[PDB]
């Protein structure tokens, strides 16, 4: 609240590692367009990433820099103009773990589905090792993607909810 | 001073932990952790508009509905993240229990959650839940669409 205006933000441990790690997270979140083809360079060699909120229940994980590089090509194909916005970066008490809350939007071109426009809200988890990403996990609202793919959305009635 | 950040963060963390540990009939009093103007609800919904439960009164009344529809609900595998803001926390966890929604067969519901908490001097201003909506469809015996991601490298 208003009496907290002068309370210092951030953490006093591992400050150089925190700065380094944060710089990488920010760099990742700011990566758009053609720079997406080199985003894998922010990762450790056996780093991984992917989608943690899926239709199967299991994460869809892309493993290792080579596969991350290949995935960037698929990503630029299916989300050609994708951009994150309303980005908020959270440091945590772990200097190697960050969370990012944001929105993201762009054209969606998945083969077998009609072209759409895709809008979603995201939480991103980043785990790092000395300035490089070990793992990035995306969490989003799966019905926003169904919409953008023109897949009918199942509706849940919550009868009696206040 | 950082000592003020530290005490605030510690007090807030205790309230977040108390919330996450609240189960059974204590769910009826979980609203006591909030400011009067406190809010809660679900930010990953079928409409894309959050289900917002505003005010301590409405939070108390929602708890009754919650205990009816999710009678044995427990959070587990709870991972609490402090942030650079002493008043903001994230919690990653799992959650599970029976689901009893009118109009659907009784089911078993498991899901993976992110919780956002914003606090003021040890009291919760806002909780926001984020989860995998498909898991709730599965629990309610609603068929889940399969999204084909042709050519995805993994």
């Amino acid at each position: 609240g208003m009496l907290d205006n002068a309370i210092p933000q951030g953490f006093e441990d591992a400050v150089e590692l925190r700065r380094k790690n944060r710089e990488t997270v920010v760099k990742y979140m700011n990566t758009k367009g053609q720079d997406r083809l080199r985003r894998h360079e922010l990762f450790v060699e056996d780093g991984c990433g992917g989608l943690w909120t899926t239709d199967t229940g299991s994460p869809i994980v892309i493993r290792g820099k080579d596969k991350l590089a290949e995935h960037a090509v698929w990503s630029l194909k299916c989300f050609p103009d994708w951009e994150w916005y309303n980005i908020k970066v959270f440091e945590t008490d772990d200097p190697n773990h960050f969370w990012v809350e944001c929105d993201g939007h762009g054209k969606i071109l998945f083969p077998g589905y009609p072209e759409g426009y895709y809008e979603n809200h995201f939480l991103h988890s980043f785990e790092l090792d000395d300035g490089k990403i070990k793992r990035n996990r995306e969490f989003m609202n799966v019905f926003q993607q169904l919409r953008a793919l023109s897949i009918p959305v199942p509706q849940i009635k919550r009868e009696g909810i206040p």
